[PDB]
């Protein structure tokens, strides 16, 4: 007997579950259906689907008209509008969190226990015909050929946005405190249990490590001198796990929150940058309460720096990355009014979303230089030997890739997608148009309606053999771009809730905690209401470079 | 220089923040005030404070007018009325958690440490002149005399209220699945990190307990069969951590979920049941479910134990408890128009206020028997000579001592008391007045006022020195019941809010998870809704004895 659920039966988010042998039946509790598979809509439903412009249409809107928008943004309307924004997209994401690789079914265990990732929709039962559930054919698409084929790289394609390396290495750097998957305990689990802006990629994902890092005088971190400019400490003086190639001494690594930023010298220069904006924030913080012992500066720096970094993403980060003409704008009050859940767990269809490994370039230009890959990665004195002010004018001035549309991650890394595929295959995730209709889209009819063009159609239609087998992230890269975008709308649908539930879904964004008094008065308080990217570089510089997630024309 | 923060100035839940070498500043946003101290009401607080009556009267008119109430209860209005009570109790206590034992102040590690128990109030400063704040002596009344004096039984104090041990038992059992201090982390640490209703105390704190307790056959726990009838398994069957005497067989102990349930027949009664009462339970769930495979049916059965113990807990144990002509009801639904927040932190005043050891009598009547402390505590054979249904009937006819009042605690257990009021001045809580202004009421005048007699409240006068310094446990235990009541109004204005976040802070009351789905259909969901203390024991049991909270006619 197949198993009813392969086939997805219940629709706009009804549970199915197995009863008996043979049998369904779909829960449509507060689905705004009802019917055997929740396909019978209400009345509220029916006006709001019938009347619900297209993603295109609204992105159309959000990116046209400046002069609309240069009023909009002038009025109230802008908070009215991000209020809308905030309470639509969130509610997307299920809070408290459903289901994990172990469980296809809501369970105390999946609650209770965060070294799981969690996931919007259950996986591909064990018991169904084809990998993907009854379309397609008894075996998927070689995820090598696959990458090679439709991901790698020919000639490079920059992001018509104008995105920057900067941005890039932001990106990874953010990220990398919620997207920490254990090599020891297997896919769908994670390391970082913060689950959000923690910032543990600063201060470690465990105490002991927190601890070795601190310096336990004022509130500061470990640090070094090198030519007159503060670093990160060495593992000598801070002796803390990093991931280096073996045969690197424990004398020339750094240490800071995230064993893998070692590797990588844009992702040390934000280490840099955090590290040196933490104890600046520990001296005004310490200037300010004497009486204060080590552990209170230093807990209230941290919740600082964590509103720095929520208001710098949220007001240029995903700014510069939706391109909209709605300037988006950082405030928790918004959400004082509605029925919004503060806790945030990261899902396994986030961590594969957020692969934008085709940001990164052919080689690093820095000034009048032109570095390789094998120049740049694991390089051990760039950063040093550059400073931050160069590395970052650098950076900011280099385009990096459009990451939509296919075909454009460098063959250096390519192997990451492959690795993807095969992850995604072990997650047994839903196919790209079960995700489609789950984030309030449409199935695609056909490959050519994905692309937009008919040769790679075709080779896919070839390979997947239907639309419907169509996996997640292949068909996140190689949908077709929003014009002149740096993605698709899949991206941005199911990117963008993942994406504010875990910004807003911060505590530091509840009622309790959004005071005053939380961040050490109102220095601190407005040190976070009125940090940009500028200041959190220079504030620590010597001199200012070019400092921008976009090049400079 | 004084910490200023010691006289406690900041008014209606502001908070104190140490400026400068001698300074303080009064953060008071959102409380409703203004002014240096928060002293000054906005126009609607005002009108709010008016316009509320005093709890006196709220609980006067919740006692009588019988004829009201049960028309009230057959209307709208009860569920209109269980809400607002919903609403204005839970939000009284901070979600996301504030403080802990570590930080007086907001902190990432307070907030992402479950190992904590959380507070309502910050501790007393440790640079204080006295240990209470500014009033009072330099030393603290001894606890040991203290209690002796004040707490000590000299008659036994029946609660008016008709309470029975079953109730007690129950009290127990049920809290003590929350409240689980670490011995070796010390004071203000917790096991439970639940910290909530997630039956831990049956499935144990860790997944590896967990696994050693469960058959992985049908979803079911292990158990043994004696005389016919169904126990916990023995530890030679499940090795798991129990704390039993040593020298006590192997074979003579059972495996439970939690360690110390073993010494006391009372919670290795109700262990029983509910063991029981999980793989009936599972027999459902298969029956409905044969494709089912062991996990999921132990997760499912979890949730619906859950469940059934959250609506028994607030239609029938706080019922008894309150006294309340207001029927209460388990309805998430009354929430869902809300603003709450589905988590909870155990506090440690939760902690302190749930010792209700006046509940146990001189001794234990069992039919014609009558057991000694030292025939009934650590009796590792009890349970199974009478069975399950003898000791129900047994507990469910003997009553028990009122918790308010004064001088009712049995001299085989004060000696927990003692270490109660030594744990609150290592806790450094703060004095009783201040937590009872954190929770709406107007402090004490007087020991006169307090205790509404004039002997305890002079001697108590003149060991403390000042009302103002008269410690948190107690007060509770000092302090004048209601008329006819089992405690007075600090006991039920403080452990209502607590009590309320714990059980409807329960993520299966949230709108995610409150669905028929998640309990395996609409006979699971009913199971939770119908739950009822007779039918958690007498369907579990051969015959059915007298089962209840109170005493008979
Ligand atoms: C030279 C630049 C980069 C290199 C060498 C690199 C390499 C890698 C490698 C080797 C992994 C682990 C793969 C595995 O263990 O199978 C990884 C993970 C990942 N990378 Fe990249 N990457 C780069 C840039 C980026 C950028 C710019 C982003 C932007 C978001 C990104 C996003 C991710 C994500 C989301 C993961 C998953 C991490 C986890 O699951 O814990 N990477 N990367
Ligand atoms: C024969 C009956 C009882 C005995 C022998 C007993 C004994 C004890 C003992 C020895 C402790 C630990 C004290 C320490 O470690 O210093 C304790 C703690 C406690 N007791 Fe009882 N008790 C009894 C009844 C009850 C009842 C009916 C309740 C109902 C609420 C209760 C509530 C508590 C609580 C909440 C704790 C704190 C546990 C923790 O923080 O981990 N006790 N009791
Ligand atoms: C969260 O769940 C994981 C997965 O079950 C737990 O790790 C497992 O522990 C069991 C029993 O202790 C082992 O048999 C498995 O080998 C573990 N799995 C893996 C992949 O490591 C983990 O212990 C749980 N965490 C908590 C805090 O309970
Ligand atoms: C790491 O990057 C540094 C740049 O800081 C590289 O050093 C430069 O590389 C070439 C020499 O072959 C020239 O551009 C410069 O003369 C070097 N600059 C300095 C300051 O020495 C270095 O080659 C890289 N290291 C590795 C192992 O690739
Ligand atoms: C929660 O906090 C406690 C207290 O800080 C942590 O326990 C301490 O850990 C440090 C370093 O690991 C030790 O030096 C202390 O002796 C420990 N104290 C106690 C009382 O155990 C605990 O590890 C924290 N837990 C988590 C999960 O972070
Ligand atoms: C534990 O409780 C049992 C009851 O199950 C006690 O055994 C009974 O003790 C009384 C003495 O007061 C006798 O009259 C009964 O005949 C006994 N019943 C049985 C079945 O033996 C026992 O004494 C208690 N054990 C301890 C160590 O106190
Ligand atoms: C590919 C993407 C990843 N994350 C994206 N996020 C957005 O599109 C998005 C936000 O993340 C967000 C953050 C805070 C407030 C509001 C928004 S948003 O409206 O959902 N939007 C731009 S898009
Ligand atoms: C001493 C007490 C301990 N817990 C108490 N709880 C109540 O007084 C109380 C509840 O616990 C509660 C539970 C569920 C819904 C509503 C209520 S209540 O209105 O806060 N109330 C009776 S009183
Ligand atoms: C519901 O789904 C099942 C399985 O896909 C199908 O057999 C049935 O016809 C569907 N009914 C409706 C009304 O869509
Ligand atoms: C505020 O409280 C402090 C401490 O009790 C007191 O000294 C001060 O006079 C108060 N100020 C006002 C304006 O009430």
């Amino acid at each position: 007997p197949v198993n009813p659920c392969c086939y997805y039966p219940c629709q706009h988010q009804g549970i199915c579950v197995r009863f008996g042998l043979d049998r369904y039946q779909c829960d449509c509790t507060r689905t705004g259906y009802s019917g055997p598979n929740c396909t019978i809509p209400e009345i509220w439903t029916w006006l709001r689907t019938t009347l619900r412009p297209s993603p295109s249409f609204i992105h159309f809107l959000l990116t046209h008209g400046r002069w609309l928008w240069d009023f909009v943004n002038a009025t109230f309307i802008r908070d009215t509008l991000m209020r809308l924004v905030l309470t639509v997209r969130s509610n997307l994401i299920p809070s408290p969190p459903t289901y994990n690789i172990a469980h296809d079914y809501i369970s105390w265990e999946s609650f209770s226990n965060v070294s799981y990732y969690t996931r919007i929709l259950p996986s591909v039962p064990r018991d169904c015909p084809t990998p993907m559930g009854t379309k397609g054919k008894k075996q998927l698409p070689d995820a090598e050929f696959l990458s090679r084929r439709f991901l790698l790289r020919r000639k490079f394609i920059p992001d018509p946005q104008g995105t920057n390396l900067m941005f890039a290495f932001f990106a990874q750097h953010f990220t990398h405190q919620f997207f920490k998957t254990s090599g020891k305990m297997g896919p769908g689990f994670t390391k970082a249990l913060g689950h959000g802006v923690d910032l543990g990629h600063i201060y470690g994902d465990n105490l002991e490590r927190q601890y070795q890092l601190r310096l336990f005088k004022d509130g500061k971190l470990k640090y070094q001198m090198l030519n007159g400019e503060v670093y990160p400490p060495s593992v000598e003086e801070a002796p803390v796990l990093m991931h280096y190639p073996r045969g690197i001494p424990p004398q020339s690594q750094m240490a800071v929150g995230q064993e893998v930023f070692g590797l990588l010298p844009g992702l040390m220069l934000y280490a840099t940058i955090w590290l040196r904006e933490h104890n600046r924030v520990c001296d005004l913080l310490k200037a300010e309460h004497p009486t204060w012992g080590d552990e209170q500066l230093f807990q209230t720096a941290r919740l600082i720096l964590i509103g720095e970094t929520i208001k710098i993403v949220i007001e240029e980060y995903v700014q510069q990355l939706s391109g909209y003409f709605l300037q988006l704008k950082f405030d928790p009050e918004l959400l004082f009014g509605a029925q919004f859940q503060y806790r945030n767990r990261i899902a396994m269809e986030f961590n594969q979303l957020y692969h934008w490994h085709p940001l990164m370039p052919d080689s690093f230009r820095v000034g009048p230089q032109d570095y390789s890959y094998e120049q740049f990665l694991f390089n051990t004195s760039m950063l040093v030997d550059y400073g931050v002010e160069a590395l970052v004018d650098a950076f900011s001035r280099q385009p990096a890739g459009r990451i939509g549309g296919g075909r454009n991650i460098d063959h250096h890394i390519l192997h990451v997608a492959v690795d993807v595929i095969k992850e995604s295959r072990v997650l047994r995730l839903q196919p790209f148009n079960e995700y489609r209709k789950r984030f309030g889209m449409k199935p695609y009819t056909s490959f050519q309606e994905l692309t937009g063009e008919k040769e790679m159609a075709a080779e896919l239609e070839e390979l997947y053999g239907d639309i419907d087998a169509l996996e997640f992230y292949p068909g996140l890269l190689l949908e077709k771009c929003h014009p002149n975008s740096i993605f698709g709308e899949s991206m941005i649908e199911m990117g963008a809730p993942f994406s504010l539930k875990g910004l807003l879904g911060n505590p530091i964004c509840s009622p309790e905690y959004w005071k005053a008094s939380t961040f050490g008065g109102e220095v601190g308080f407005n040190l976070v209401k009125t940090a940009t990217l500028k200041k959190l570089v220079c504030l620590n510089t010597k001199t200012c470079p070019y400092v921008s997630f976009h090049v400079p024309d």
